[PDB]
């Protein structure tokens, strides 16, 4: 169904069509350069101008104005319908899940005399994400991911999300010492990223690609005829969400094996947005299509040597010959019912090994739905309770909290 | 095959090995060993000595060996067992699971050591499982780890045979003696007996 919002937007004929925000820093993060690239559609005129202003609350920190026309990029010239403005910020307040400092950037399309054609805005978080010497760093410091996987689920409204439920989830997660969320397994409602920017949570943004039921799992992802469809799902997500500071990692999807399309899209992301690592678990969790070893349900000490996709113990995985990447479990500690035995073992290992930088619990909230018996009394239902067949019964309930967000 | 260089008693341990005035003496002990033994097939690894800290002389002699005999790896434990003067992480008495974070020369657990950022070398303990008396508790843990981790390629037990000496009482009856039994002082008593076999080669 139509399970997210529907709206009408009116733009002028000459309009802002895209804008990108990037932050660069010096070695000690005491100086930052805010680079904003703005793109337009419509008739170009010599009087057109673009102004980008950066605000910290009520105070304007930086500003820049320029006519359209980018730098030369190849033999034929540059983009006449683009402009890049670079704003210097001294001693910027850095964004993190601990302290989510935010600035407000306003992008103005206006004529030279001063009349405003159109304005767009976005929240700006100054932070640098990079993998150096096998460690994932945020603002120069190695992260320890206290993560959880979260589906968009409501026991009454199905997969329709609301701001109140989102805020309730974020507050509960932070109150229970979580600092990261994986959008399993699709781009979320747009307000989710804004709330994560505001409250402080690292976000893994995941493409809407999962072909788990295929035999073999990469039958489609290794087929060039499905490359366009896969590419749309990756590229449109990046184009929508690349400005959000909370998003620190891109994911190519979930449980789709490993095919050449994964490698192609990994490289596309690395080319378009070098500011964020790319991860993907399929094909054994350490393929060429991931910057992070991200296995699902690899155990702390016990090896699980399956054919062609083994789940080594996470301690052993780090030291395999020629392996240097960090390891962050994209799913672990399956919380189905009376569960989470052995969680302390994982966290002992996370604290002992530098390149074990945490993981994402599976998962946040039970996917139970509400039904009414013969007396209007509600009761929580799972797979098979709606006449659906074949079904997977109670495997939909793997959460740390009940569907009404009461804790397990 | 190990060079005859050990300066364990120095304070700090590299006081001589970091002094260029002792480089000739150290170089003689390395180079003459290599010149004598480089034809033996059984020799697969050279060692620069034992427990002498880490000084520039170690790096110089490591490179000399690498230049003259590229056919054998070079190892050295001093200075924390993972310095620039060794091709193999070769700690002494690093434990399987427990870290021992001493200042400037920590003994990480061997499993953790392999995965330290930027570390790629194999790990072979030059000494482990100290067999002093009723000992070798926990040996199975080491060998479980050795079999599970590819880059944990074993180690050298300390050590083979007790260093006890024979003395005779008032009736010509022999008895095994250790440190201090010859009037030697100061001494380190029974720490000379760390072997898997007695001095007469009967097994423990
Ligand atoms: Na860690
Ligand atoms: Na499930
Ligand atoms: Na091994
Ligand atoms: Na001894």
């Amino acid at each position: 169904g139509i399970f997210r919002d529907v709206s009408l937007l009116h733009k002028p004929t000459t309009q802002i069509s895209d804008f990108h925000v990037a932050t660069r820093f010096n070695d000690d993060f005491s100086r930052a350069v805010l680079e904003a690239e703005v793109q337009m559609c419509g008739e170009l005129r010599d009087y057109l101008r673009v102004t980008v202003s950066l605000w910290q609350g009520e105070t304007q920190v930086a500003s820049g104005t320029a006519p359209f026309g980018g730098e030369i990029i190849d033999e034929r010239g540059g983009y006449a319908d683009r402009v890049t403005l670079r704003l210097n910020v001294e001693n910027p307040k850095l964004w993190s899940a601990e302290i989510p400092n935010l600035y407000r950037a306003v992008v103005e399309l206006h004529t030279a005399d001063g009349t405003l054609i159109e304005a767009e805005a976005c929240d700006v978080g100054f932070r640098e994400v990079r993998i150096e010497n096998g460690l994932l760093l945020l603002n120069g410091k190695p992260l320890l991911i206290r993560g959880v996987n979260r589906h968009e689920h409501h026991p009454l409204h199905g997969q329709v999300m609301d701001e109140q439920t989102m805020v309730q989830d974020i507050l509960l997660m932070k109150q229970n010492n979580f600092n990261a969320v994986r959008c399993s397994h699709y781009p979320n409602h747009p307000l989710w990223y804004t709330l994560c920017d505001r409250y402080g949570l690292y976000v893994v943004d995941e493409a809407n690609i999962e072909t788990h039921g295929m035999v073999p799992m990469n039958r489609l992802t290794d087929d060039p005829r499905w490359l366009p469809a896969m590419s749309e799902r990756v590229t449109r997500m990046v184009q929508r969400d690349r400005n959000h500071p909370s998003v620190i990692i891109w994911s190519l999807g979930n449980e789709s094996g490993h095919g050449a399309n994964h490698d192609a899209l990994y490289r596309w992301i690395k080319s378009v947005d070098p500011s964020r690592p790319v991860q993907y678990e399929g094909g054994g969790a350490d393929t060429t299509a991931t910057d992070i070893i991200c296995p699902m349900y690899a155990r702390v000490d016990e090896d699980q040597p399956f054919p062609a996709v083994p789940k080594w113990s996470i301690k052993k995985w780090l030291s395999l010959p020629g392996e240097t990447r960090p390891l962050i479990l994209c799913e672990y500690a399956h919380a189905m019912g009376n569960s989470l035995g052995g969680f302390a073992k994982y966290w002992q290992a996370f604290r002992q090994y530098p390149r074990l930088q945490g993981g994402f619990v599976w998962d946040w909230v039970d996917q139970s739905l509400i039904k009414y018996d013969e007396n209007g009394n509600p009761w929580s239902a799972y797979g098979g309770d709606f006449g659906d067949t074949p079904n997977d019964r109670q495997f939909c309930m793997n959460g740390l909290v009940f569907a009404d967000r009461t804790p397990h």
